[PDB]
């Protein structure tokens, strides 16, 4: 009838975060581990452990009978599917009702409607929510495209309604692209989603992207935690991100704090999920997508305003009501810099290997949250993902100087890391802010940023043993002799 | 005056601290290192650095002639002096300042006019602050405690008249027993010190010792950057620390403040500061002590108010003011602890060795200081303390919740740790609170606590097995049979 064991059925920098408010709020915690990541961080920190097997996603994390049994035989009531694996998934989430759970995420019909950015943006016109206004319909055919090519001019998004993790985000910039453009997307989206569903809308010349962090509970209240920038992004991915909001107006800022409750209350929602929008060049904005989970760089909001939001969800969870209701009134700034395996003198091409130190530095203003731990060994086969470093000050410029002062010092040996970028970034002159305008927007990284860096130069065994009639797997080291 | 090349001229925690501040500013950063602490992490940050060619700190860190040739030969032009060796025999600063340095702290009378304890009382009852009774002179000889304890009754406590790094204290009971230990605690007075004198103010049952965390200006500015508590002590010592007073109303918190500024403006003090009081369970309030050269807890005061606490006196030796001018109000919990190795288990027996495991703490509402890194290894006459853990929350039950994580998950090997100790009054009913009160006090753990912990000081091999797909780990003797 209430939480008393949990699992986080996710990996590394999310699993330790979930794990770690878990353990302080006291509850039984339990983890989930691929073969490769027998020896991780994120695979031992945790109370319990329960083995996905196989090498590959396809062979893993996609596997849903894994989690269910973990579920059976640990007893746990309920699952949090962390992010990206299985946090929107409608039969899992029907599944976990068949098998008795709590589900931890969005509602389970709503889903379907959720993932759909075309009738949710038209709930986001509804809401009253800062959109470019597009066309209402899905292309029902090309020539559609053709005529809002024509009355509402190029460019022209060719995006799909379903994509995500920067796949379908195509954009036809002159009319011979847009024909091969939304074909190759269809044919994309099709793959990719199963559907071919992308709408038409004007591509924003030179945008940033921004973001808010949104709570509620079941007895009906709502409440938003922090705004925050998200710029720094390369073939669509995120690299580093920044908070609290900058340099919008109080008319801007406050329609994202109202409209987060709005879109939650219209949508009968009352979980959590980073609502992401982009701001144009001018200071225009325009919403882009409700991310309906947790995404790694949530962790600023400890330092702004004290909230756990996975122990507010286990609140809500046990039908408590919100305590963090007055204003959190934001203070200092604080960025996060995304650490992945990847090679700066290459076009930050990712390289697996060990990794022999992975320095987080001390002192005040910096935090640093992980998923990889120093002796490890990197691969492709997962996210490429190491860890997130959070480090704040009592100004934009105050934290990029104990950033400059920190990652510096931040090092990693063994292979290959972003830090000479984030190190570029908090030094050449472009992204410098006066504390209310700045000048980058995305698309800066792909030409008006100029590179230098030089880049960096025996079996588990099964043993089956019988008990009273149970048929037990053991695994074994092929060590022991 | 305006800063262009900064020289700390200490060892160990605050050098990293210094060190680290001024490379957040960009400012260039000297220091000077002993044989056995040239591999520590602010002589490897430190922008140069200079070799003492000592061992102990007598032939190290203590010596002048040697400071000012690394001086020279480093090209510094503004000094530091850290904390801890030199901070109260003030002709050191009297040297700096014949040497025309620049001098990042206030002035040699500003530290002259407070440097003797007896002092304290003369300037805080000027001040007129809440105050101890106490003679404004030292204990002439053994008759003055009889006759003050005759009337001004027992029992009393027996103090040194000068503080810092080191200094005696006792207590008696009555007036038969007080000259013994006096000129016991006088023989080590007269060997730590060049002046023979030891001060009196009766005693209390119930002391708190809290403090208020200040900053003062020039300009006349003042901000109380926020308060503190400190009723976990052992054998009359600190231990652990927090960013607000728990317990405590406006009416209460006012005297902590406003006994500050009128002594800051009055001794015309600049620059950060702190003022030590003593505190009952009742929730009385005395002023104590001024501290200027504070115990480092430094980040949570900064990231509570939004001041970097070092480069404050930077923009005043530039000419700047303080950029707060209204008094704060501590906005959500911290806490701060810190790691010594010694035998808790054992009634604290020291043992200082190499850190061969320093696993470090991570993730939400934590930081972390540390002078070593695993590897190290520590000379054999510094001090027990190694690093500092840093703690938040909305409040304090909800930051020591984030502590039995955060100090468990701070894994050290090769010499001994507190951790265990500061995990036990992380979770401690007594320490621990819903909100209203605490009952700990200074000679509570001591007199009257039970202290369980196991102390510090054929092979054995290990395994990883796992049963119905459960993970465990597994260890057994390395030299069996079979």
């Amino acid at each position: 009838s209430k939480i008393s064991k949990v699992l986080v059925a996710n990996r590394g920098e999310i699993a330790v975060r979930v794990i770690r408010a878990a353990k302080d709020a006291g509850l039984a915690s339990v983890a989930v581990y691929a073969e490769p990541d027998a020896d991780a961080p994120h695979v031992r920190l945790a109370d319990e452990a329960f083995a996905l097997g196989g090498q590959t996603s396809a062979e893993s994390y996609l596997v849903f009978e894994k989690i269910l049994d973990a579920a059976e035989k640990s007893g746990a009531n309920a699952i949090h599917p962390g992010y990206g694996f299985l946090s929107e998934n409608a039969d899992f989430a029907q599944a976990v009702i068949d098998a008795g759970l709590i589900w931890i995420g969005p509602s389970p019909q709503s889903i379907r409607d959720l993932g759909d950015k075309v009738t949710a943006r038209h709930i986001a016109a509804r809401a009253k929510a800062p959109l470019v206004p597009g066309t209402p319909d899905p292309v029902k055919d090309a020539d559609e495209v053709v005529a809002f090519a024509k009355e509402h001019g190029v460019p022209v998004a060719i995006k799909a309604a379903f994509g995500g993790g920067g796949r379908g985000m195509k954009v036809a910039r002159t009319l011979e692209e847009i024909p091969e453009l939304f074909e190759s997307a269809t044919r994309e989206a099709i793959a990719a989603f199963g559907r071919g569903e992308c709408f038409v809308e004007r591509y924003l010349d030179k945008p940033r992207h921004v973001e808010a962090q949104v709570i509620a509970d079941q007895h009906g209240n709502v409440v938003v935690a922090g705004t925050r920038d998200c710029s720094l992004q390369r073939r669509f991915q995120k690299l580093v991100e920044e908070a609290p909001a900058p340099f919008l107006t109080d008319a801007q800022r406050k329609e994202i704090h109202e409209s987060a409750k709005r879109i939650c209350k219209e949508a009968g929602y009352y979980g959590a999920g980073t609502v992401e929008y982009l701001v144009g060049q001018d200071g225009l904005i325009s919403f882009l997508e409700v991310n309906t989970r947790l995404q790694v760089e949530h962790p600023v909001t400890e330092e702004t305003s004290g909230i756990d939001l996975v122990r507010q969800q286990f609140k809500i969870a046990n039908g408590e009501p919100l305590d963090i209701t007055e204003d959190p009134t934001p203070r200092g700034h604080s960025f996060e810099f995304r650490i992945n395996g990847e090679d700066a003198g290459r076009g930050f091409l990712p390289a697996p290997g060990p990794v022999t130190k992975f320095v987080a530095p001390t002192g005040p203003g910096v935090r640093m949250d992980s998923g990889v731990e120093t002796g490890s060994v990197i691969g492709g086969q997962f996210d490429s993902m190491l860890a997130k470093l959070i480090v704040t000050g009592a100004t934009r410029e105050e934290a990029l100087e104990r950033s400059r002062r920190a990652l510096a010092e931040f090092t990693v040996e063994g292979l290959a890391t972003v830090i000479p970028f984030h190190r570029a970034v908090v030094s050449d002159p472009a992204f410098i802010g006066d504390g209310e305008k700045f000048d980058v927007h995305t698309r800066w990284i792909e030409t008006e940023w100029n590179n230098t860096v030089e880049p960096f130069t025996v079996p588990r065994q099964t043993v089956v043993v019988e008990v009273g009639g149970r048929r037990l797997e053991v695994s074994l080291p092929g060590d022991l002799a």
